């Protein structure tokens, strides 16, 4: 129900924590539905997780 950006916002604050990356690519992927529902921050939060995934 609205677990579904709950749990997006908990990957969110979870993939700012750095294999398990690989386990993390599934988290990043296979989008359906959730990257087109969703807001406008989101966008540039998922620039802030690959700019982190370059270090």
């Amino acid at each position: 129900y609205k677990r579904y950006c709950i749990i997006s916002r908990f990957k969110n604050n979870i993939d700012e924590f750095i294999s398990q990356s690989l386990k993390i690519a599934i988290k990043e992927l296979q989008n359906s539905c959730s990257s087109s529902l969703i807001h406008d921050y989101i966008r540039k939060i998922d620039v802030l997780l690959t700019s982190i995934d370059s270090a």
